[PDB]
């Protein structure tokens, strides 16, 4: 009744574009217990790299939030865009200040992947979709577990871990890097048991000296012994402070994984080339 519907957008849920009768500004519509768990967690928050909950208003609920043009799945699969790694740096700074921001008020998003970064048409980043985000302390159930699409997915949940903390935020944001440095998915299991295939085959099956806990994991089972792969073999282009912010976010001990402010006070994000101004950013038509 105060927002104009305008262009459908999606359905999971169910997004709309609309155009707000009071300042006529653009937004996007979407529309449980875990629905007043998002708003709560949300009408919380204010980061320029966190989605920015308008309003709401009950009865199937409604959230309001400020239009995005595009995200950067919609980036990486658009073969007219040739990204460099001034634009890679930018797009991961703003991830990972958003993440530590989130990280800093004891939330875990839970769901980070390159259609859950959205960009405004200035090239501003920003996390969405908080439907799994949960504050650390919070219990998870065996039956009701709200888990990443596996290709983000860390070791430790794939294991079956339901203690766990930022590295499960962090593994996902190693696996976006990757996939905006190879434009493929980094990891692309087609199984929870490939996916876990799939991360021993590139990154080495776990000593006991990388991941002391492993074999006590619920669903720990044993692989067989992989190698892995050199990641400047994997990740040609990538000169030596990015190899290292990648090395970084894939340890497999969750608690020696890298956290977000670990990860910006890295020289990367202190080294040339800098990060491509948001004005400057590719966009796709
Ligand atoms: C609800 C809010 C976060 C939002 C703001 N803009 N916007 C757009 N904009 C258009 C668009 C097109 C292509 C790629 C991304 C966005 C699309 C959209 N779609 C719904 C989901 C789809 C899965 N990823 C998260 C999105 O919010 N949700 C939103």
């Amino acid at each position: 009744k105060r927002y104009e519907k305008l262009d459908f957008l999606g359905e999971g849920a169910t997004v709309y574009k609309a155009r707000d009768k009071n300042t006529n500004q653009i937004v996007a519509i979407k529309k449980n217990r875990t629905a007043l768990r998002e708003i709560k967690l949300l009408q919380e928050l204010s980061h320029p790299n966190i989605i920015g909950l308008l309003d709401a208003f009950g009865s199937n609920i409604s959230l309001v939030f400020d239009f995005m043009e595009t995200d950067l799945e919609v980036i990486i699969k658009d073969n007219s865009l040739v990204l460099t790694p001034s634009h890679i740096k930018a797009y991961m700074l703003m991830t990972l200040q958003g993440l530590e921001y989130l990280h800093q008020h004891r939330i875990l998003h839970r769901d980070l992947k390159p259609n859950n970064l959205l960009l405004d048409e200035n090239g501003v980043l920003k996390l969405a979709d908080f439907g799994l985000a949960k504050s650390f302390g919070d219990p998870n159930r065996a039956y009701e577990h709200q888990v990443v699409t596996r290709w983000y997915r860390a070791p430790e949940l794939l294991f079956g871990a339901r203690m766990y903390g930022v590295g499960v935020d962090m593994w996902a944001v190693g696996c976006i890097l990757a996939e905006l440095l190879l434009r493929v998915p980094f990891l692309p299991g087609d199984s929870d048991l490939d996916q876990l295939t799939r991360i021993f085959e590139t990154l080495g099956t776990p000593t006991e000296e990388q991941w002391p806990d492993m074999c006590s994991l619920p669903d720990y089972v044993t692989f067989k012994s992989f190698p892995g792969i050199p990641l400047h073999h994997i990740f040609s282009a990538a000169g030596d402070d990015l190899l290292d912010l990648i090395q970084g976010l894939f340890l497999f001990n969750p608690c020696a994984r890298i956290t977000a402010t670990q990860a910006l006070k890295m020289k990367y994000f202190s080294n040339r080339p800098g990060p491509t101004p948001g004005c400057q950013l590719p966009r796709p038509n």
